[PDB]
Formats: structure tokens, sequence, C-alpha cells
């Protein structure tokens, strides 16, 4: 019933563009929408986000997260490790690479989502969500070496999977941080399950 | 360590604006970043709410109530938690209950309400509260629930069993072109991982 008729560039930055989208509503009335897109896409998706499950024997299983200054938020956020997929990179390879660069950990692919939307009322942005295990007892993960690109500044925070939501709430309460909505959603379902 | 220096408008639409943000990096160097914001954000704790609606009925498995809509930024249909913008002066809880009834017909009961969480913090300042709501599906109010779509709103309801949510989302995606929302997929993945 619904579909795009045309797009009009409103403004294109180096990294972000703002469009005016004309679409057919399901009555047959024509309507307009203000949409954002990244100018970086080729790609299955703009990005990957990594769910990293740190497995060490005789310890709680942890989910490995990153804290970083996010200029659009004007603040520090807590997020899954994540970045854009390089032209001609697979989502899985992007994941293992972003995970290493942001956390120093070397992990294994457990599963990989289709392209999922970030904020579909605003943007066309999409990611692959990639579940990765990290064998924390392996020598390559003993003193994980985080190799960040130019200008990345990333603090690693590992939290126990079985208390993740309470742990995230405490961080928010003490530290004036913003937790990411995917992180929060995953943490909520951990509590809601069964 | 890091902070915003200045935010310079690049282009303002009716609903979204694009800004050059100038910030202090943790080396002491000035850097820039293009950032998206809503135009309308007033005194709300966030732009929006998304509702995790747990439909409970005697001798049924619990369902998660989801919505399917055309999303002009995506150019296609998306499957999401029911969601909408917080009206000026409205509480996240009232906005969540209202949006759930408008989009699905159900009348829910508040269970919990998250802090403001970021939607895509590398891109925008957008935030929501994630509000968990239980729906008493045995109540007559919720028997033949009629959606009250707003002007230009056109929503289908999809209720999927909590205990098989991810497999049921995969089956929907395998059957048509649509995109699952990243917070929905994250929630479904955590229900599997727990
Ligand atoms: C109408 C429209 N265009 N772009 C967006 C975003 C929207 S909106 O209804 O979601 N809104 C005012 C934030
Ligand atoms: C550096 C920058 N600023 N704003 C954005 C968005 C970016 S980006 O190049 O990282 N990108 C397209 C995701
Ligand atoms: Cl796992
Ligand atoms: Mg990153
Ligand atoms: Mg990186
Ligand atoms: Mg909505
Ligand atoms: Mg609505």
């Amino acid at each position: 019933k619904q579909y795009i008729i045309s797009e009009e560039l409103i403004s294109e930055g180096k990294w972000v563009k703002l469009e005016k989208t004309t679409y057919m509503d399901p009555t047959g009335k024509t309507r307009t929408w203000e949409s954002v897109k990244r100018t970086t896409r080729k790609q299955t998706a703009d990005g990957v986000a990594v769910i990293p499950v740190l497995q060490r024997t005789l310890h709680y299983e942890c989910i490995v997260l990153v804290k970083q200054f996010r200029p659009p938020m004007g603040g520090y956020c807590i997020e899954f490790p994540a970045g854009l997929i390089d032209d001609g990179e697979t989502p899985e390879a992007a994941a293992l690479r972003e995970l290493e660069e942001e956390t120093g950990y070397k992990g294994d692919i457990a599963e990989c989502s289709p392209a999922v939307c970030m904020d579909p009322g605003l943007s066309n942005c999409t990611i692959h969500i990639v579940t990765v295990t990290i064998n924390g007892d392996d020598a390559e993960n003993a003193r994980p070496k985080p190799k960040p690109g130019d200008g990345e500044f990333v603090e690693v925070i590992s939290l126990p999977k079985n208390d993740l939501l309470q742990r995230l709430d405490a961080l928010v309460a003490e530290e004036h941080l913003t937790v990411d909505a995917r992180v929060y959603s995953y943490a909520l379902a951990l509590k809601h399950a069964n």
C-alpha cells in the first residue's frame, strides 16, 4: 500500500544528510517526512554492534560494554562495542575487528542478525547485531590489547550477565551516564525471561 | 575529560536539525562531529517512549505485542515496540500507556519505566524511556481491542509468544521484505540467551 515517491536533499554534510521524503499513505494521500541518512553506506548495513559474552571459568559470565564521549549526546554513553562496516568487509569480520579495537578481546562468532533498524522514525540507519563469545581463559585474552583508531577513546566496562539491568541502573545513578537503548533492552529481557 | 565547546546549526527542518558540534577530545585537542537533533524537544526527560507490552492471559503463553508500520526513512515496513513522542507536560508513563492504546487498542498497566536511553548516540541526541507494561488480556476492556490511529498513522498489531520470539521474528523476515527494530531484536536475543 505504502511506498516512496521521491526524496529531496535538504542538506548534505560530510557525514550526515537530511532529506524530505515524499510518500504515499495507504489512503492514496501524498505525505512528506524528514529523514536522515549517513553518506558512508555502500553494505548489508551501516554498522555492527557486538554482544560480547565474556566466559571465564569459575566467574560470572559478563557482557562487555564500552563507555565513550558521544558528541551528539554531549555526554558519556554506555554501549555494545560497535562500529561501521568497512567497504567490502563482512558483518562478522567487522564485529571481531571492532571488538578487538574497542576492547582488546578476541572472540568467536556465535550468531549474526539480519540488518536491524536503529531509529526508523528518523533514519535509515541499520546494524547487524553479532553475538560473540570471548574465551577469557585463553592466553590471547589475558591482558586484552585495545587498538583504537584515530580519535577513539574507549573505556571498557564488563558487567555480570545475570544482574546486568541492576548493574546498569547503579551506573546511571552514580555516574551521570546514558545507557544505550539496545543495551537496556537486552538487559530488560534477561530479567523478563521465564 | 571531554565536553562540548559549541554547537553550530547546519540546517533546520520542521522536525529535524543537523548541527556541527565542536568538542574537546581527551588529548586536549578540539575536534568536530555532525549531530542530528529533533526540533521540538522541550522540557521532556526524553523525546519519546517505547513500550514493552506483555500480554498476559490465563492458559496462554505470554505474548510481546509489536507493531508493523511504514517508515518513510527506511523506505519500507518495520516491526517495532509500540512507541511515540512524549507530548509537552506528559509523563513517560502516560505517554507509554496512551501510545500503546492508540497503536494497539490495548489498555495496559505500568510495570516499570527506564531512565532516558539513547537511540543512536554516534548520530543523534535522541532518547526514549523504555516502559514495560503488562496487559491483562482476560479483562473485557482488552477483549476486542480497537486501535485509534492518529492522523497519518497506520499500524498493524503483531503479538508473538515471548517463549519463541526470536524464531518468530526470523520467520516473519524470511516471509516478506521488512526490517526488525534493533531494540526488538536485542530483546528477543536476550530471551534466547538467558
Ligand atoms: C513528521 C516527521 N518527519 N520526521 C520525523 C522525525 C517526524 S515525526 O513525526 O516522527 N516527528 C515530528 C519527530
Ligand atoms: C564523524 C561523524 N560525525 N557524525 C557522524 C554521523 C559521523 S561518522 O562519519 O562516524 N558516520 C557517518 C557514522
Ligand atoms: Cl551466548
Ligand atoms: Mg565504536
Ligand atoms: Mg572502533
Ligand atoms: Mg508510534
Ligand atoms: Mg503514535
